[PDB]
């Protein structure tokens, strides 16, 4: 029995490619189709490029 | 791009049923057709069925 609790996800701006910590709920909720970023991030505390990563 | 980190797995001791933290790498290690138990964790903090599950 194993279960992903969170998954890390790459901002696309090209000059950020930081990379975020999203549930496995909000990474599920990710259309792959199309670019991800900081701005996405349902994480008010990481969601802008300017922002540091997480530690 | 996304990328999983770590991976929580169940320990099978019908006595325990614990969830551990792995590394992606170390779930990847894992034979999903055999059960897993506390004592086959890399992890020394975590692999007892006596030691708590991990905060
Ligand atoms: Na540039
Ligand atoms: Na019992
Ligand atoms: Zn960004
Ligand atoms: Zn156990």
């Amino acid at each position: 029995n194993m279960y992903v609790n969170k998954v890390w996800v790459q901002c696309e701006n090209e000059n950020c490619l930081k990379w975020r910590l999203l549930s496995s709920e909000d990474s599920a909720k990710v259309d792959h189709d199309e670019p991800w970023y900081c701005f996405m991030n349902t994480d008010s505390r990481y969601n802008n490029c300017s922002i540091s990563e997480e530690d």
